[PDB]
């Protein structure tokens, strides 16, 4: 269908909608800029590339650009690869960006660079030097950069990337940027708030710095500001997973009472491990708009039975007081002070790491006439005891998360969470309880609760024998995580009075199934009426008292981590008929089975409306393709990670319906001669990590090749000889979608193409 | 350096003392039995091959065989691989065996055999033909085995390899093998016991097979017998993992009164799986010498109770009355008749699956002045209650196993458990309490138990902050296993009451380590002045509060399936000396990691006595050689299943002590140009499954080479060109152990040599 293959080792795409000549050189192991980059290329990028300098003849002809991402070319020592070290910092020559008038962003993060790149032409609205060695700014090296608007200088000066001094900015070095509004001088190892800064910034983040103080001047012209950002600086130390050094005398980052005043447009303020030990309510006096306060991480559990800050905060949306407990004091409950009830429009609160023995149902007063309250989180708190009828209050919320607890009958702690790299919520209302010690359940624990529509009782130590009577009040219930618990199934009846439940997890309850003689009813699932979706993964189930699991209603079943290869002993016909009265089963995912063959009657055991099957990381050695005719509406079938060698003689000879076949990670050495003859269905195949040599034009007529929406024939030990005439020129010229051509899809051999791509070959001397 | 290379496809060992020549070809893919095979040959083992036939020709000049080996050649469909299924049953051509004057043993197992071969030599000892097709024994045929003395004729017509007849044998067909002392007729679908059986037999089994009455003539000749098997006749079906059709009307094995009158020199019966209800004292009265009786999985729960037949049995040593539960009934308590105090011998008791809800001190008094009692096995029952201070009065007992119950404050199951294929308990007193609901544990549990030296105390629900308080009473305790629970080392002083204690295994308590900001005190070894060993495997720890471990007695410490890359992220210089304080460490497996990379200063930051240290499955794609230095005393470096792609330039001048480098599974394509000069403290390397195509005289001396005890280098790409001519001579001619030299160490090319062992080949062609 080409007429001129694409031979550039980069992904190109066209959006005239936006009118973007996208070019994707991402992580393409290349140590120069390719040739014959397009002339109309607006967005080029070589993130994760060895390409040691730039010069005026790296985009001399792409006049268009709007967008240069070369970020992670020599990348820090302590943030890069230690096996493909980068040996010299990135050279940037004079004259490189210069000519290039039409260009807005341009990111350089990565490089060790050690000044800001001079040249620059004056249509850059955003400039990124992250994680490089410029720990000094000074006036005369930001005057090119007249009508910038986004500039990201932080990760220069951190643990990950250290520069061994304190951070200099020169005096009113950003002042002159008329149309600076977002400026981020994070993890950069900064003493004191750069002054004066232009009025039009919309976002500040000073983060993770030694600034120690801030003055009553610093923000008194950010009449425009919406977020600000000063945490970690004087920042809560105890269990950090990171290189932490507190503040002298255990002081918080001191912050005058009228250093906020000129901030009449915040929205967003962030105070998140900065030691604080009050919050004065005189920060919040002309901040009337205030929709996030984040104040995790700090010694404010006596300041929350108090908090009379909150008076000032009518509009704010998310408030976050996570891990403020005393560091040596086990509370024996939660004083959150009366003033929460002024919050009107508080829709998520969390109070993580608060740290108390007991929660009682008036400690949670303060937040019962919040209207448009949506979330309380409550997790990692220890809380021992807590009646869960205490939240008949609060059926308005969508998530009462109490995870990690001890109730019986990383994003607070990474060094940056917005760190730049190179569930059942849908339902309804959701009471998590996971990773706690539930040991025992019963009917009265679950009163007054009845409006759930999750419940994740995942990770808990509930070793019981469920008869239908431990969720009698959960009527509206339609879905219940019970994954890594210990599941005994002895009756048959066990969560049938879950008479609307949908969706069932059960996966990793594989205690009982581990020892012998003990009896497990898996027909549990005819009582369930409307379960539409059952996990019972990672159980080792190898015995079942039931020979058959019965539903009308079930149309998804993961099998995953079992043992089916023990139920189906060659020999033993009791078990083959396990998923066939699930009449209405689309998926079923039986991976992970120790499954070495699959027995005579497995096939035609399976349930009639089959669509998907995957029989994934079993060890198949062989497989009776022939018998894909029983699954008569088979659309997807996966046997990825196995160890069958040969295809089948006529694919569509063995199946009618089946539309997307995998076959990844196998030992196919070759394809049969006329493989997809008529494969009319086929819509996608995987053939990828193989040891498939030769391919030839009967295996793969293109009648059926052109209706392909993907083909994938990567990492394969393809000999391009003359024989491999047909291959070649097929792959060069087609136009079907085959992902990672002009990067893994490689000649193994003759000499001379050893490690050259099929794409970039010339077999002119076979035709002479 | 050897003259003449072993070119034979078999590990051939002398025996000089019993003049035996052992050629063992076991799993060779052999369609043929090889030639050169030595003519002083004795044991000659073929199992697992694909030899089509057996003639005169195959044991001409092997006149000196005393035993053939030539198990599953043609094993049957069922129980044989699928991938490579037999396509014709064994054949067996006359005279194959007769001109074998010294043939004293003759394995001819899973060979599809329609009938006994004949023409044998009247030298043999010992004939088996398991899983074959022979079922229907003649006088005739065994006219020939005048002189056999064991004979295992088993697995011909059962569930895994059916006849779908009833096994049919002549009246008096063994009765003139007058040395017959072992018959073995199991799973054969036998109907009634063979009579008139030889006098001599000192064994018979006939278990699993459709035997449903004996006779009182079948045993009246059998004056010699020690081991009776009449298991799996008429057998108990509930939660049976194989297909299993009990007797009609749950009819248990009818065995008359006086069946066993003439064994008086039995020793072992064994009526596992038979129904039976009653035991009458009548089957012992003339069964004086009885030391093993297994009564397991039959309908004996009520029989438990008054076993009037305990009394006739004073030397009985090991007694079974596992899984003989009433199917329906969860009794409250286990009662165990006086009778069992008349078993003055008895050693193991074991009484699994009674399934009783409490346990008490006095329901155990009939086993109080059983002198010589050391196993008493009360696992899988589901006992609810029981007061661990009850085994005070059972201070002489080996094991105590109250595994897989419900205490809060395959063997019995498998078809044939001696089929044939083709721990703390040497520290003293164990109480086993592993599996079961304990989720809380105090010093009062323990009380009145300090003589035990192991307690295993894993899978359980033990979600406690120990503080060195819950085992106040075990002082003698050496062993503690604490696995697959969810301990919270919130206290460094957890475990320090136990001070006798040698190894604590707390493997598998990743809960409390998989949620961030809880504080975790890895220093709690500092207080443990014994202890030698300590596993923490797979408990995800990323994080921790103490940044070094201390002990002064500690020599073995496994931190496998942890995040060591998290705790030593470069630039967090904090835990690089976490096992340094651990001052007799020798072993130390930090595999499991996803350490792809060692940061500068773990080398440092190690112990100075470790000896063996694994990073195995990291995922390593580099390591710097050279900082071996630090660890002097390194003995064993395990860098198994990683990405490393070189070898040092100079293993010499990296460590001085190194005798163990295991390297295989990795990236290695080739060895430096003098890789292992002057490397003459190496003992043994492994090199297996890399990528290695040339190895030269430079990087492997013969002086370093010849003082290795193992060389493994199999399942490389090794290409047999001219070049690698040392290779292959040196391989050929070298008295230095290389396992499966004439199996996968294999030519990957050139072209003629694809496939073909390094061992076999002939490179005159290089030299003229
Ligand atoms: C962040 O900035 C601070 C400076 O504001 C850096 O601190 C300084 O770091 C250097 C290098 O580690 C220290 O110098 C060394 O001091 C020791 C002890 O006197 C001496 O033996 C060495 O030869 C060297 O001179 C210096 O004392 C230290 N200053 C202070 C006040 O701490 C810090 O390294 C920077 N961190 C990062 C990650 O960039
Ligand atoms: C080795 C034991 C294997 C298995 C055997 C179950 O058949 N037992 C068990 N299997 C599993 N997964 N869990 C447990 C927990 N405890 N038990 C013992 C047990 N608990 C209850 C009964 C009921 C007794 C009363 N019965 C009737 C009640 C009235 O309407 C008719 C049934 C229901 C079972 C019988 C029983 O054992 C005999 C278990
Ligand atoms: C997110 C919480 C993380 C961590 C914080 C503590 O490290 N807490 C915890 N970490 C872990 N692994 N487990 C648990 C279980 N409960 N808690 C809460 C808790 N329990 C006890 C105390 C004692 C209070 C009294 N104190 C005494 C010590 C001696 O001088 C007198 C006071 C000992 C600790 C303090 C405390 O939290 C403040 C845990
Ligand atoms: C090509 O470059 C332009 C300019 O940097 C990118 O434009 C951004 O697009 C996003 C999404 O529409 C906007 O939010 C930004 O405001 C745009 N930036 C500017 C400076 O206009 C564009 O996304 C790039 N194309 C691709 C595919 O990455
Ligand atoms: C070689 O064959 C002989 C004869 O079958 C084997 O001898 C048996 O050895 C075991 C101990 O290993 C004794 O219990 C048997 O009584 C011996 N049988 C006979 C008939 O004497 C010998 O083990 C074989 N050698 C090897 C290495 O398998
Ligand atoms: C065990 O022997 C019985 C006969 O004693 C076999 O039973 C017959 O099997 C055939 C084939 O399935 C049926 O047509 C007969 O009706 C069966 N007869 C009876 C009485 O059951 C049985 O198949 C044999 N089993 C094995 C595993 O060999
Ligand atoms: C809550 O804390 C305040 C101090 O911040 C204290 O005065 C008050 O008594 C506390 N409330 C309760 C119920 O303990
Ligand atoms: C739990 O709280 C409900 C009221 O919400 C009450 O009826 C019930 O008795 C309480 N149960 C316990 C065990 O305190
Ligand atoms: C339950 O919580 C666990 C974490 O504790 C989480 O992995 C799981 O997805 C949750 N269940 C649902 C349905 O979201
Ligand atoms: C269900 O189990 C509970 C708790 O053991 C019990 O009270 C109740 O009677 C049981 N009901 C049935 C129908 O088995
Ligand atoms: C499950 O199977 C058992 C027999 O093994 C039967 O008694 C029980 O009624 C079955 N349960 C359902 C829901 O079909
Ligand atoms: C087919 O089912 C598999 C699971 O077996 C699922 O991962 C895949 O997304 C499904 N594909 C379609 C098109 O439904
Ligand atoms: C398979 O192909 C053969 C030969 O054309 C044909 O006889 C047979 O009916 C086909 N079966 C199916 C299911 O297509
Ligand atoms: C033990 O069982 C016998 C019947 O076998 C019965 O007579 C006796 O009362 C039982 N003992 C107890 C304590 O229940
Ligand atoms: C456990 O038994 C001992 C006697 O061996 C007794 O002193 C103790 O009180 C018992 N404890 C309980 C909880 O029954
Ligand atoms: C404890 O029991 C488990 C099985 O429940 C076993 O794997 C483990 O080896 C036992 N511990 C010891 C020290 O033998
Ligand atoms: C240890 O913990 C127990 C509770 O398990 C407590 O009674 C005791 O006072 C504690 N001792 C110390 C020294 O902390
Ligand atoms: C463990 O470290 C903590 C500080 O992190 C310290 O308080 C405690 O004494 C240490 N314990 C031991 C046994 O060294
Ligand atoms: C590992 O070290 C132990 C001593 O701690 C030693 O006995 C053992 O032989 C070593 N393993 C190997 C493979 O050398
Ligand atoms: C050992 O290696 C170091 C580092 O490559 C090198 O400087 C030194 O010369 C080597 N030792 C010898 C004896 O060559």
């Amino acid at each position: 269908a080409r007429w001129f293959p694409k031979t550039l080792p980069c992904d190109v795409t066209l959006d005239v909608s936006k009118n973007h000549v996208i070019v994707d050189c991402t992580d393409k192991h290349l140590t120069e800029i390719p040739g014959g980059i397009p002339t109309n290329t607006t967005n080029l990028t070589l993130t994760i590339n060895h390409i040691p300098d730039i010069s005026p003849a790296s985009f001399h002809r792409l006049v268009h650009l709007v967008e240069i991402d070369f970020r992670c070319n020599c990348v820090p020592i302590r943030l890069g690869s230690k096996s493909n070290m980068c040996p010299r910092r990135l050279q940037i020559k004079p004259r490189s960006f210069s000519g290039l008038t039409y260009l807005k962003s341009l990111y350089l993060d990565g490089n060790q660079l050690l000044e800001i790149p001079q040249g620059l032409p004056p249509s850059l609205q955003l400039l990124s030097l992250e994680a490089n060695n410029i720990f000094s700014i000074r006036k005369e090296q930001l005057t090119e950069l007249a009508n910038i608007e986004i500039l990201y200088l932080g990760q220069n000066c951190y643990y990950r990337n250290p520069c061994y001094v304190s951070y200099s900015i020169e005096k009113d070095a950003f002042l002159n940027l008329t149309k600076l509004k977002v400026l981020s001088l994070k993890d950069n190892n900064v003493t004191t708030v750069p002054t004066v800064l232009p009025s039009t910034l919309t976002e500040l983040y000073l983060y993770n710095n030694m600034i120690a103080e801030i003055q009553e001047d610093d923000f008194n012209n950010l009449n425009q500001l919406q977020i600000l950002d000063l945490s970690g600086n004087c920042p809560r130390c105890y269990n950090a997973p990171f290189p932490c050094t507190p503040c002298k005398n255990n002081s918080p980052l001191q912050i005058p009472v009228n250093a906020f005043d000129a901030l009449t447009e915040l929205k967003v303020l962030r105070l998140h491990s900065n030691s604080l030990q009050h919050v004065p309510p005189r920060w919040f006096k002309n901040i009337n708009n205030l929709q996030e306060l984040d104040l995790s991480q700090n010694f404010l559990a006596k300041e929350i039975g108090d908090a009379k800050f909150l008076h000032f905060l009518p509009n704010l949306i998310q408030l976050d007081l996570s891990f403020n407990f005393e560091l040596q004091v086990y509370r024996a409950s939660m004083n959150l002070s009366q003033a929460f009830s002024s919050l009107k429009s508080l829709k998520i609160l969390r109070i993580r790491g608060y740290v108390f023995k007991e929660l009682k149902s008036f400690q949670l007063s303060p937040l019962h006439n919040l209207q448009n309250l949506e979330v309380l989180d409550l997790g990692t708190n220890f809380i021992k005891i807590a009646n869960l009828s205490m939240f008949k209050q609060f059926k308005r919320l969508k998530v009462i998360d109490l995870s990690v607890n001890k109730i019986s009958p990383l994003y607070y702690f990474r060094y940056d969470k917005y760190a730049r790299s190179c569930s059942c919520y849908k339902y309804g209302q959701t009471l998590d309880l996971s990773k706690n010690s539930i040991f025992f359940i019963k009917s009265s624990d679950f009163q007054h609760l009845s409006f759930l529509k999750c419940l994740n009782l995942s990770g808990n130590l509930i070793s019981q024998t469920l008869n239908g009577s431990e969720f009698q009040p959960l009527a509206e219930l339609r879905y219940l995580d019970f994954s890594n618990n210990r599941l005994d199934l002895l009756h048959s009846t066990a969560f049938e009075e879950l008479r609307k439940l949908e969706v069932l997890d059960i996966s990793s309850n594989s205690h009982y199934f581990q020892s012998e003689g003990i009896t497990h009813m898996l027909n549990f699932t005819k009582n369930l009426k409307v379960l539409q979706k059952l996990m019972m993964n990672d159980n080792d189930i190898s015995s079942s008292t039931s020979r058959t699991m019965e539903s009308e209603s079930l149309r998804t079943l993961e099998f995953r981590g079992n043992h089916l290869d023990v139920l189906w002993r060659d020999g033993d016909n009791r078990y083959l008929q396990l998923f066939k009265n699930l009449l209405k089963l689309e998926e079923l995912d039986i991976s992970k089975n120790s499954l070495s063959f699959l027995p005579s009657g497995v096939f035609d055991g399976m349930p009639p409306n089959l669509k998907n099957l995957s029989l994934a990381k079993n060890g198949l050695k062989s497989f009776i393709w022939e018998k894909l005719r029983y699954l008569k509406n088979l659309e997807t079938l996966d046997l990825s990670h196995n160890q069958l060698t040969t295809v089948p003689e006529r694919l569509s000879n063995c199946s009618r319906s089946l539309k997307n076949l995998i076959l990844k990670n196998n030992q196919i050495r070759s394809l049969t001669k006329y493989f997809l003859q008529d494969a009319f269905q086929l819509r996608y195949l995987d053939l990828s990590s193989n040891k498939i040599q030769m391919i030839q034009k009967t295996s793969f007529p293109e009648n059926v090749l052109n209706n392909l929406k993907m083909l994938l024939l990567h990492h394969n030990r393809f000999l391009c000889t003359c024989d491999a005439v047909w291959f070649v020129w097929w792959v060069q010229h087609t136009e079907v979608t085959i992902p990672y051509l002009a990067t893994d899809v490689t000649c193994v051999g003759p000499g001379a193409h050893k490690g050259q791509s099929v794409i970039s070959l010339d077999l002119y001397t076979c035709e002479l």
